[PDB]
C-alpha cells in the first residue's frame, strides 16, 4: 500500500495557524510598518512550477549596491564596496545547499551531505563549531540581516563571519529607491559595514539592493489566497532566490520541516518558538507554500531529510 505521512501543505493559510500566531499575523497587517499598498494583479493566482520559476527569474532583480548607485558614488563611500560583481566573486556553482537555521536540524546528521555541495549558504549568526555533523563545516556565502550588523556586537568580533562571501540586507519602505532608502534604513548598519570593511578588506561583503525583497514579496502576495504580513520575506527565502541565481541545483534543508519539526527555534539556541518555523514577522508561511510548490523532490525527501530541491535559474525554460 501507499504510506501516509505529513509534509508541508502548499495551501497553508492563516486559518491553519495556532490562534496565537493568527493574532500576530493580524497585528502585523495592521501596523503596516513599511507602508505597503499592494497594487498588483490581486490576492490569489495560480502558476505552474515551470511558469512560476520563470516568473521568478524574470521579476526579481538579485543585484547588489554598486559604486554607480547614488549616494554610493560619493567621496565618503570611496573604496568601500567590492570592486567585482558578486557573480564574479561567487561561482557560478554546480551543487549548492541552503542551510536554514531551524532547531529541526539537531541530530539530523546532514553534516557530510551538506559538505558535498560546491557551495553552502548560511544565515546571520548560525555557527559551525559544535555542530559540524548536523550542519556541515563549510561556509561559502552568509546572508545576514541589517539588525545583526547594526546591533550584534559579536559581528565585529567572532571569527566565524570571516569565512566566505557576506551579504547584508535591510528592509526599506515599500517601493523605495536607493537614495530614499539610504536616508531611512530600517537599521543603520552603514557605520558597522564600513568598520568591518576596514577590518577585512579582502573578504567580499555586499549590500543587497532594497528593491529585491519587495520584488519577491509582490509575487508572494500575488500567489497567496489572502493578505500576507506586509513585511519583507525572511532571509531564508531571499537566500533561496540568491542561490538560484548562482547555482544549477539548490538543495534546501529544514526550511520545509522534516519529521524533526520542533518548537526549538534554532539549532544553536535553546529557546522555543513555533513562530520561527511558521512565521510571525515574515510571511514565512507563504514562502514555504512557494518552496513546496516549486519542489522537484519527493514527499519522502521532505519527511526524512527536510530536503526540498529547486532548480537554479541558469537551467530554466524560455
Ligand atoms: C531588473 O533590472 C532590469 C535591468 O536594469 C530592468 O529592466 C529594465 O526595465 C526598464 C523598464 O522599467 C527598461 O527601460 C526602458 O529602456 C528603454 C531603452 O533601453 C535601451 O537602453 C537601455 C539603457 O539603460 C538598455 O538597458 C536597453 O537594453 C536598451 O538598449 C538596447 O539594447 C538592445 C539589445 O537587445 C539593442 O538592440 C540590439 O542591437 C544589436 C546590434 O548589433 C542587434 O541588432 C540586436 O539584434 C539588437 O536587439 C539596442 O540597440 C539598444 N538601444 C539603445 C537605445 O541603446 C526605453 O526605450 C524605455 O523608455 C520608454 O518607456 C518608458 C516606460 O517604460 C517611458 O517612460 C519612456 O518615456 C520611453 O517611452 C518612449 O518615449 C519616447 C519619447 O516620448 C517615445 O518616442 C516617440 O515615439 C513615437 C513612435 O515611435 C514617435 O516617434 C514620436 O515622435 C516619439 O517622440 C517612445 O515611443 C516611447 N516608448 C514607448 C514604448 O512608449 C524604458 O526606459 C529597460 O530597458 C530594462 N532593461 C533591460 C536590460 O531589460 C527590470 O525592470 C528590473 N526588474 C524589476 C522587477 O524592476
Ligand atoms: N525554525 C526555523 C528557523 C529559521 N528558519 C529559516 O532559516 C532562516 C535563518 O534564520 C530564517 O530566515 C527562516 O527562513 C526556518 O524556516 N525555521
Amino acid at each position: 500500500p501507499e504510506a501516509s505521512f505529513q509534509v508541508w501543505n502548499k495551501d497553508s493559510s492563516s486559518k491553519n495557524l495556532i490562534p496565537r500566531l493568527q493574532k500576530i499575523w493580524k497585528n502585523y497587517l495592521s501596523m503596516n510598518k513599511y507602508k505597503v499598498s499592494y497594487k498588483g494583479p490581486g490576492p490569489g493566482i495560480k502558476f505552474s512550477a515551470e511558469a512560476l520559476r520563470c516568473h521568478l527569474r524574470d521579476h526579481v532583480n538579485v543585484s547588489m549596491v554598486e559604486v554607480t548607485d547614488f549616494p554610493f558614488n560619493t567621496s565618503e563611500w570611496e573604496g568601500y564596496l567590492p570592486k567585482e560583481s558578486i557573480r564574479t566573486k561567487a561561482g557560478p556553482w554546480g551543487r549548492c545547499a541552503v542551510v536554514s537555521s531551524a532547531g529541526s536540524l539537531k541530530s539530523s546528521q546532514l553534516g557530510r551531505e551538506i559538505d558535498d555541495h560546491d557551495a553552502v549558504l548560511r544565515f546571520n549568526g548560525a555557527p559551525t563549531a559544535n555542530f559540524q555533523q548536523d550542519v556541515g563545516t563549510k561556509t561559502t556565502i552568509r546572508l545576514m540581516n541589517s539588525q545583526l550588523v547594526t546591533t550584534e556586537k559579536r559581528f565585529l568580533k567572532d571569527s566565524l563571519y570571516n569565512e566566505g562571501i557576506l551579504i547584508v540586507w535591510d528592509p526599506s519602505v515599500y517601493h523605495s529607491d536607493i537614495p530614499k532608502w539610504y536616508q531611512n534604513p530600517d537599521y543603520n548598519f552603514f557605520n558597522n559595514y564600513k568598520t568591518y570593511r576596514k577590518l577585512h578588506p579582502n573578504q567580499p561583503f555586499y549590500i543587497l539592493k532594497p528593491q529585491m525583497p519587495w520584488e519577491l514579496w509582490d509575487i508572494l502576495q500575488e500567489i497567496s489566497p489572502e493578505e500576507i504580513q506586509p513585511n519583507p520575506p525572511s532571509s531564508g527565502m531571499l537566500g533561496i532566490i540568491i542561490m538560484m541565481t548562482l547555482c544549477d541545483q539548490v538543495d534546501i534543508y529544514e526550511f520545509l520541516p522534516s519529521k524533526r519539526k520542533t518548537d526549538v527555534c534554532y539549532y544553536y539556541q535553546k529557546f522555543f518558538d513555533s513562530a520561527c518555523t511558521m512565521g510571525a514577522y515574515h510571511p514565512l508561511l507563504y514562502e514555504k507554500n512557494l518552496v513546496k510548490h516549486l519542489n522537484q523532490g519527493t514527499d519522502e525527501d521532505i519527511y526524512l531529510l527536510g530536503k526540498a530541491t529547486l532548480p537554479g535559474f541558469r537551467t530554466i525554460h524560455c
